[PDB]
């Protein structure tokens, strides 16, 4: 109750900042989350027993893969902290509590490989699930864990609370699936501009916090150029790792995902941070103004992208 999570100085000013990287000192990572659900959320959301093996189960079931990771998890969780933390009135207190247990959560189980070779693999998962293959195992996997004993962190809820924090992270976990990001976006767009977007209507925060999951789950393109740069390394590995199995199969990969096809790589990122990236930010800064540093960061790392084609960087 009492007991306070603190950081180094360093740490402790820096975690603020959206461009904050974890480190490479993995035992500090779940100290890093407890620290932010105490700041985000209170130090009474959480009994620190369940809360501290809740953390650990989750770490045990991400794979040691290139970039979908233990680490890309407490990442997206920083971003969404960072959001939660510069928009403090807007959220209420479950979302709070649920927004970031999601993030934790939001690839549980994934093995590096993307919903399009499950269902060419024609892997179990996609009979199971017919779309967004993997965010419904990620979902899945989430509650599997919030029912092993001494897991449920959620304990002091009412029936109706426990459903509807359920339901936050579902749909918070469902939209994490870029293929849905897409028509999310244009409909926040229209609905932004023509002045009908209201917080109050559950169907709107809903798509507000769907796009805040796909920004925190991209925050990789939002952090200062070296970070940025040496994430894409774990990216494009998982990617060719993916080609590689396709040309298994027997099916000629897209470039994304063909290593012998690594030289445009620079014009690749560059494409989707037009396509993809800025879109998402922009959107989210029209939404929730003081998320402007996101995408200062990113409009930052696209032109260090246009540097590397005209041979300025390597
Ligand atoms: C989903 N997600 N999350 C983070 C990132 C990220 O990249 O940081 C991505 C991601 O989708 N990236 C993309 C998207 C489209 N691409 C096309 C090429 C490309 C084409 C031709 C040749 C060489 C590369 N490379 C791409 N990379
Ligand atoms: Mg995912
Ligand atoms: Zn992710």
């Amino acid at each position: 109750g009492l007991m306070q999570f603190t950081l180094p100085v360093r740490l402790c000013k820096e975690i603020e900042l959206f461009h904050f990287d974890i480190g490479p000192f993995e035992n500090m990572w779940p100290g890093i989350f407890v620290y932010m659900v105490h700041r985000s959320c209170g130090t009474s959301c959480f009994e620190l027993e369940k809360l501290c093996r809740f953390i650990m189960s989750v770490k045990k079931n991400y794979r040691r893969v290139p970039y979908h990771n233990w680490k890309h998890a407490v990442t997206v969780a920083h971003c969404m902290y960072a959001i939660l933390q510069n928009n403090h009135t807007l959220f209420t207190d479950l979302e709070r509590k649920g927004l970031l247990i999601a993030c934790l959560c939001h690839d549980l189980d994934h093995r590096g490989f993307s919903n399009s070779y499950l269902q060419k693999f024609d892997h179990p998962l996609a009979a199971l699930y017919s779309t967004s293959t993997m965010e419904q195992h990620h979902f899945s996997q989430t509650v599997s864990i919030l029912q092993l004993e001494g897991h449920n962190i959620f304990s002091t809820l009412s029936s109706s609370e426990y459903e509807q924090v359920l339901e936050i992270i579902r749909k918070a976990i469902i939209a994490t699936d870029l293929a849905l990001y897409f028509g999310n976006r244009k409909q926040l767009e229209e609905m932004y501009q023509t002045g009908s977007l209201n917080l109050n209507n559950q169907s709107h925060r809903d798509r507000v916090i769907g796009l805040m999951m796909t920004a925190c789950d991209l925050c990789s393109v939002t952090k200062l150029w070296p970070v940025t740069k040496l994430t894409a390394n774990d990216i494009y590995a998982e990617f060719w790792a993916e080609g590689d199995e396709m040309k298994k199969l027997g099916i000629q990969p897209i470039p994304m995902m063909d290593r012998d096809k690594k030289d445009e790589v620079p014009q690749g990122q560059l494409g989707f941070y037009n396509a993809v990236a800025i879109p998402c930010y922009t959107t989210l800064t029209q939404i929730l103004p003081p998320t402007e540093p996101l995408l200062k960061a990113c409009r930052d790392n696209l032109s260090q992208w246009e540097k590397v084609i005209r041979g300025e960087e390597t």
